[PDB]
């Protein structure tokens, strides 16, 4: 429906409203958007995390910084953070979520290079994929699909995290690093959503391939050295991401099947999960990997009568193929091995060699 555009209205809806006293601050564990974040305890009490909102905040702000929340408490999944409730009524503005003890995805793989295995890596993107099928079921689309905003639990368990609104792109174009504040990055993003702003479940696949190859890697930037600009005009001229070390041919196909330049012809989240399911309860089919080129950033795009005898090599019969009536290629290449016996191709060598030129036309 339309719940998902008015933030006051989902905060008064799908929130649960928590009294101070119950929430114990213990250890700064990031700075977000709109302020720090905290470990703490929630009252047996249960640890959680605790977004809070800078002092001295805007209307708007207060406003944007709530909806979050009122996004998240009307989901539900094994695979999609739980929100146990919001501190709205007493400063600090607070955002109470359940603790995810190894953090954001990417870094984490970063810290534990190596550590897996692709069949584990390969169930972290299938959690990922339910997660993602779940939003989409429930008409949802995230806009900022991406490693950074996932979590992770003791138990690996990946979550969708980030459930912002006012929600623009990354405007700086020379830029190679992470831009300030906080965007969509370019490199997570479709085309057609760069181009014309048109964000649905398919942009949401290709930034889902896009985190695809963020986890065969474990935690690699996306177009490293590339700029903003350079990663446009990559994308629309047909270049991709070059295959992962060590990655499943299996997985690469579905990666470069979620960034086809057509939305329409991506995968759902459905056709994405099941392939990942199907992969993982048939790991033999991993085995095979995709060719590894170490010196690429990036995978080029794809391709789209005397000339022909001198291409084999045989320009000396001309005159023969001109003398016979086959002055026309559309002739030749109707042409059968007895006439070229007939026109007076005599030596086998090269019959053979006409007959195998003739095959490709
Ligand atoms: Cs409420």
């Amino acid at each position: 429906p339309h719940t998902y555009e008015d933030p006051n209205q989902a905060v008064l809806k799908f929130t649960t409203e928590i009294h101070p006293s119950c929430v114990t601050r213990q250890k700064v564990i990031g700075a977000g958007e709109f302020g720090e974040v905290y470990k703490g305890m929630l009252k047996k009490e249960v640890p959680v995390a605790i977004k809070t909102l800078k002092a001295g905040y805007t209307e708007k702000q207060r406003v944007d910084f709530l909806g979050e929340a009122g996004i998240m408490g009307q989901f539900s999944h094994h695979n999609i953070i739980r929100l146990e409730g919001v501190i709205s009524k007493y400063k600090p503005m607070m955002i109470i979520t359940e603790y995810m003890e190894n953090g954001a995805l990417d870094k984490f793989l970063r810290e534990k290079d190596g550590e897996f295995s692709v069949l584990q890596l390969v169930g972290m993107l299938r959690g990922i994929a339910a997660g993602m099928k779940y939003l989409a079921n429930m008409n949802y689309v995230h806009r900022d699909l991406a490693a950074r905003n996932i979590l992770v639990n003791s138990n690996l368990v990946c979550k969708v995290s980030d459930f912002g609104l006012s929600r623009v792109l990354e405007d700086d174009p020379e830029a190679t690093y992470t831009t300030s504040g906080g965007k969509i990055p370019i490199r997570w993003t479709a085309p057609e959503a760069i181009s014309y702003r048109k964000f649905t479940s398919a942009s949401d696949v290709w930034s889902f391939g896009i985190v695809m190859w963020e986890v065969m890697t474990y935690g690699e930037r996306p177009y490293w050295e590339l700029s903003n600009h350079e990663v446009m005009k990559a994308i629309n001229d047909g270049f991709r991401l070059p295959t992962p070390m060590d990655c499943p041919s299996a997985i690469y196909q579905l990666m470069m099947q979620c960034w086809q330049q057509e939305r329409a012809r991506r995968p759902k989240f459905a056709d994405i999960v099941s392939i990942l399911d199907k992969l993982i309860r048939a790991p033999d089919s991993l085995k095979t990997l995709a060719d590894f080129d170490p010196r690429v950033s990036i995978r080029l795009p794809e391709t789209s009568v005397s000339e022909w005898l001198e291409s084999i090599k045989m320009q000396q019969y001309t005159e023969h193929f001109m003398a016979a009536g086959y002055t026309a290629i559309e002739k030749v290449v109707q042409m059968t091995n007895d006439d070229i016996k007939r026109i007076g191709v005599r030596l086998p060598g090269h019959q053979k060699r006409i007959a195998y030129s003739l095959l490709g036309l």
